[PDB]
């Protein structure tokens, strides 16, 4: 149903809300970009589930046993062994977080002019692919771009689209397939095991490599257990292990499903690629024996990845998100459906029908939720999508959304109720939300520090 | 109206989540005595609110700054400053917990044959009074002994009974008035400020001392703010300070309202008694500047007492307990009323009205509660009452209860739902609850290690 | 020789020294009692090895896994199992520190008017024995009272003295033998295994009980390994286990050799005594399942007791003390010999030859070492010895000493050099140290808070 | 004169203390490559001073107060304030460590074909300069290349070489001057304030930028205080602030002089470059307000940088390294001179003068050192120099050294004695040290995983 937390609270941090008049000053001081607000001025911080998780007593015990040696740290061996056991890959290179591993993969596996195809883009991933000379091709099925369509396993790759790509371009012009689990910008939507099998079968027959974005793979495994016929009595760990058996390697931001505040890694099976990866990690991250992490953080990530396999933990994690979505849907608030593993996405096009996407309604809605509730949320729409690196025009995604992102093990259902009640009230006078225009635009990943003004 | 938690989760404590059939085996291995269960086998542990609290990030930062010097630790001076500021007593002596301070007070303040009068009693407090020669007298208002009477400030002293004692025994033969806030034995019932001032006025005219058992004084202060006319504009801190302005000293268990896992202290205004207390603390506890605590623990207690003064924290603490009581009462489950600041007491005599008291209904209900939910609660009935070792017969208390004692900042409303739903389900077939019989009974402390089997 | 530290530094705390002019103000503000100086005004704090130790990374990991449950804590089970394994006693009752366990033993095992005989007195131990009606008899051999006499195993009981006691008083009038390892006030002097065997053999033939003061038993085991013929190839743990095989129980301050900042316990083999001990611990300390300690402190004590068994750790501990003694002796500074396990004792009678013991030269020397070096040390002489509870006169010990007490794993050899150099310079003008007289004297354990003035 | 540690030990790190014959087996299993040893097998780990430091109790308190928000963390604002105050730069961007900041600076400040000139180089710094199109020029004073020349401020830039570069290539073709403090590759040699001001004066007249590699800037500042006339009355903080007043920005590895285990940052004064840096940091590291660090780590680095300004701390840090160098030099052991701020370099070419460089004398000496003492040191000779993959021949460095790199606040003078005594003993029969040959050699990063056997 909605289960209670399968843990107790060991330690707390205080929350507080500043008056509406002062939030109004803060939002315009931040140029109406929620990324630019200060943590102390936020009451419930749903900007991201990345690095914001609460660790366990066992992880904090591991934090006291950091072996900070430059080479041969016990913490590295623990992390390496844990990932080999749970994911099944032959080799691991730690990185300080996920985009560090993406930096390595894109430099190792892309020849300029080749294609990289994935189930919907992501911001840092697509930037590193294009920066190294690849053309991104979206091979997610069309349904994943329709926010309201409630169907299972929306993250699945369209095998017909993948096949057409191989036929029009040729397999040797495809650097690799990028399969993300879950799919973040479709709403945290899962990929089925059947789809991972079929993608593996078709790519292998053409010699094309498959690399997973593993960042929310445990959430994805929960959906397989819950909804894919035949997996109902498999453990989360068995599902995770089988998932990665259809891949040649992975990038991972441990800051998501490894239940830590920093950390990531790169996995692969190929020996020559591992050799090249170790040469490159030294330049950007650190020695292959710590990869830009303190020993104590490799330890916490090794412990957290194993905690994430507990069924009751991930069931509660996902159903707590679902609770927030269910309360918003029962009141008529338009959301992306089905609710995904890590966040509820408000459909900003339906919330702000009076605005065109060129007026940045998602960015505008996020500012308004902060001013009316003190809750921080993130823009996931035209601002995040960036510009086309050939024409200079906005990428125009069908999904213009505002993300209420739930950190793991941090908030309660009563906090979800506070969030839901505040958004339901804002819905009543949604016509009051104004369009926005750029006054400062970065040349890449512009959503991080852009500044706006009301039209 | 039930407020959301005025904090978020910084770190979590692991639990195992064993299912019902396994919980049944654990309960049988414990001989159906919840006191014998292993902590690692318990999902929600409501045995006591003493020392089971979750600390904040600020307290844990203080735990890293323990000055472990034997004398003159900076942590002692921080604790001393905090207690002098918030409680307003001239002098303070730390103790390892509350019954350490009681040991000291009773040796300092009692001449043999004298009387100590209180608003009911607690077992350790009254033991140290009687061990040092005092005769205990209950001067609580008669209503406190009616567990179904729903009235405010049930812990108040009957001023008439106090006056009768003074007239019948003489002021010079009364060692002190022991005023407890809240009154644990009545179910955690508060005392009004008007009552505290009347007691201070009457005693001061006869030269009689008043010492507070201050263990849940912050919960008491919230009741004054919520329900006593004239205190709606006062802060929790202002109410706490005025409360102790009507006392000559106090004993304090930090393990309750100071939000720590260990610690207590003794306060007084009289220089002479302070001098004598310092001569005695080294006998049982330690130096006047650590009193049987590590430096880091004096530090955590100094920080936690100040955190307890936040209105939102204590409002939520008391209303979370109230939520559990309200939910049970709405389903018809019999409880002590009103609900107190720290616990809900089930009336097992009425819950298990098909069982006689010699079949230990509270002990059996507590066993059933664990089996059905994974919740541990405390027997507070005939078993805890002990046996008259002269005659061999049970002590038979009027109150036959199960205490659901709520640690501070550890559980959520969803955990409260687990507790309530399980008990409500048990109540709907309460006639299936079986009686218990002794299979092992020790000579003393029988509630701690006795084992039972079903009749 | 003098080995290097068999550990690395994991974390530090800053030290500083305030000018001589300000130390002079501090010492007279403290009434010339070093117990009354503030930790922040001390540069190197050698007041005591009690509770001042540095814990390890493994202990701090255990501190993050405190199971704070009132009954059935995993931390209690770990401590109980560790003590049963390493000491070999059947039963354990935790206490918040050593004098808590002494309080329990003295109340359990003493009938008023009986004799308790031990190898030299200690302050808290003797107070609890006399408070419960016993007469203390010293059965240490005479040599232990001669500071300069360098002989091995000065802590040994004189079997002839023990035999005479049995003959003059009768075995039934002796409550028990108190055997301390090491013997603190003789200078931290060890007891031989042969002596523990012989004491066991003679007491057992008369039905007299033997209880050990186990507080520095690991230091004592090191001396046995180093110097007792036949033990050179036994492990520290084997020696510890055999030592306690000659005892009926023990009191322990974990604050010494268990490498913690708080904690102790009481061990015994007799079932009825354990039953009585559990009834009494509830009054003074807490439930038998935590005994006045947080769960995390039972955990740290269980881990620390096992760390203490590492040969290289205890060898370095003892040889670091010896280094300080050797440097002082090489310069001609009079000390107690042989150097003991935990401290160097300056012979205040030889340091202050110009003073009589009634002028409290040890107390005076401690004040002077602070004023000239900022190092804190403790009086261990006529002030600590207290008054005779029949005549009212000073107990007059032959050992009038000032103790430089070394906390475990806190200071380096360079710190020892700083201490030695400062004391050697004070030695040059030792005639400048003045006699002291009481201006405030507590009625018991007077050394803790007494205030003095120069004669 | 060598000062005592200006701190005491708060907590210790466990080590195993394995004996010589077992250390020999560990060294053989590591193929005689110290880089392949397990940390758990090492007593004293002198492989690097990077990230191996011991933190204070205050830093660990800050570790409990990590604000893990994705944007606007309070810990970032604390770090920003601290760096602006102590270094005096207008703007700061955090990075996960030093080579992250170097990546950013080189992309921001270099147009392809331009020159970057420095006082020697470090491998990661120069890689990012060359990767972005720069041609490196060494402008250090010629004396820095004489490893036996005992003169002050060996890291100084030759102003004549700088002027020649400007005249020969033109100011518009020089991207920046890279001034390192200290100069790692010369053995940790400092730069004078007079040199920094002369470089700033000369560059400023041509519009050329100067950026500092600030990694060991506090050790540098101590040398200025100790040895540059006119700075004897200046605080470490005053010297640090003046140093950076001669730069346009810096790259900083907190893993060195900020006394942390992870962390770095980039500073600059130019608003435009700051804006561009913020657009780039999100590509590789993270948000401008966390830059690939956990909140708790920005907090530890803010606290640690301020602790590094204490004169007594940095005096003892540098003089502990000097102690090791002095002891070796007194016994005739050949070292690079003068001893630098962070390490002693053994001259393995002269130590093992019976071995040719093709027999890897530094690699073999480092193996022998571990076997005899349990000390790990780093090869800095022909193995680390790598192989010319075009021709197949070794890169043959003039310096064939073993680096004994000293982490901050981890070891004592007694540990330094273990290191020195072992090396001095080896030197007394240096002709017994055997040559090594490759048995496994990887194509790149060969010093990390190569394995050897004896000739
Ligand atoms: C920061 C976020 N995402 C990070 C992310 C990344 C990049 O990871 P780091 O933030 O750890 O670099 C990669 N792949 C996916 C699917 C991700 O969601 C976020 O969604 O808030
Ligand atoms: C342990 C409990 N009571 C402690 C207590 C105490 C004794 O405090 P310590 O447990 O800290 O000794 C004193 N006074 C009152 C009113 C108390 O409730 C309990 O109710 O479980
Ligand atoms: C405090 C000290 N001694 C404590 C002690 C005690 C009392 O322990 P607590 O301080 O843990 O109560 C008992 N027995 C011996 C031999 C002791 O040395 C000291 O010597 O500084
Ligand atoms: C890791 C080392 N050096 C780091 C370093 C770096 C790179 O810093 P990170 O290791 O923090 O990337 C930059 N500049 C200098 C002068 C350095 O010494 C070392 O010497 O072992
Ligand atoms: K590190
Ligand atoms: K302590
Ligand atoms: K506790
Ligand atoms: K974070």
């Amino acid at each position: 149903n909605y289960p209670a937390e399968p843990f107790r609270i060991k330690s707390v941090e205080t929350v507080s809300m500043i008056p509406r008049d002062e939030r109004l000053k803060k939002m315009q001081e931040a140029g109406y970009n929620t990324f630019l607000l200060n943590s102390k001025d936020i009451y419930i911080d749903l900007l991201t589930d990345s690095g914001t998780n609460a660790m366990s007593d066992k992880q904090w015990a591991g934090m006291m046993m950091g072996d900070e040696a430059y080479a041969g740290s016990e913490n590295f061996y623990h992390l390496e062994r844990t990932v080999q056991e749970l994911f099944g890959f032959k080799h691991i290179v730690p990185t300080h977080q996920g985009r560090g591993a993406e930096n390595l993969l894109s430099q190792l596996a892309i020849k300029p002019g080749q294609y990289v195809a994935g189930n919907m883009y992501f911001t840092t991933t697509r930037y590193h692919q294009e920066k190294n000379g690849a053309v991104f091709v979206d091979i997610v099925r069309d349904e994943a771009h329709d926010a309201g369509l409630n169907i299972a396993f929306k993250g699945d790759i369209d095998l017909k689209k993948l096949q057409k790509l191989i036929d029009e371009k040729g397999a040797e012009n495809i650097a690799y397939i990028c399969l993300a689990v879950t799919v973040n910008l479709a709403g945290g939507q899962p990929v089925s095991m059947a789809n991972m099998r079929a993608v593996r079968e078709l790519t292998e027959a053409h010699g094309i490599k498959v690399f997973y974005d593993a960042t929310r793979c445990v959430e994805n495994a929960y959906f397989i257990k819950e909804q894919e016929q035949g997996f109902e009595n498999k453990s989360i760990a068995e599902i995770v292990h089988e998932m990665f058996s259809y891949a040649d390697g992975c990038t991972m931001s441990g800051k998501k499903d490894c239940l830590v505040n920093i950390g990531g890694f790169l996995c692969m099976n190929d020996d020559e690629m591992f050799s090249s990866a170790k040469e490159l990690v030294v330049v950007y991250e650190g020695m292959p024996s710590y990869g830009g992490l303190a020993g104590r953080d490799m330890e916490a990530m090794a412990i957290g990845l194993r905690e994430a396999m507990q069924y009751e933990y991930i069931e509660h994690r996902v159903k707590q998100v679902r609770y927030l979505g269910d309360k918003l849907k029962a009141a008529g608030v338009p959301i992306v459906e089905p609710v995904g593993g890590h966040a509820v996405f408000l459909d900003a096009r339906r919330f702000c029908e009076h605005l065109t996407q060129d007026e940045f309604p998602a960015q505008s809605l996020a500012a308004s939720i902060y001013v009316e509730t003190g809750v921080r949320s993130m823009e996931r729409g035209i601002i995040s999508a960036g510009r086309n690196n050939v024409t200079g025009e906005h990428h125009r995604p069908k999904l213009e959304t505002v993300r209420l992102t739930i950190p793991r093990r941090v908030y309660t259902y009563a906090h979800m109720d506070v969030v839901a009640d505040g958004i339901i009230k804002l819905y009543q006078h949604k016509e009051d939300i104004r369009g926005l225009k750029f006054i400062y635009e970065p040349k890449q990943l512009r959503f991080f520090t852009a500044r706006f003004d009301y039209i």
